[PDB]
Order: structure tokens, then sequence, then C-alpha cells
């Protein structure tokens, strides 16, 4: 049913429109 308190603390509605990339073009490792 629910999570928003309990399992939805980080669970949240995704954004129509927007494009996300992935992290492997930018991030330094040392």
């Amino acid at each position: 049913g629910w999570t928003l308190n309990s399992a939805g603390y980080l669970l949240g509605p995704h954004a129509v429109g927007n494009h996300r990339s992935f992290s492997d073009k930018n991030g330094l490792t040392s």
C-alpha cells in the first residue's frame, strides 16, 4: 500500500519530459 513514510522516504514520483544521464561519463575516481 504505502511507503511514503516507511519505505517511501527515498521513493518519489518521476518527471515527464526530463531525461537523465549515466554515471560513466562524468565523475572523478582516485
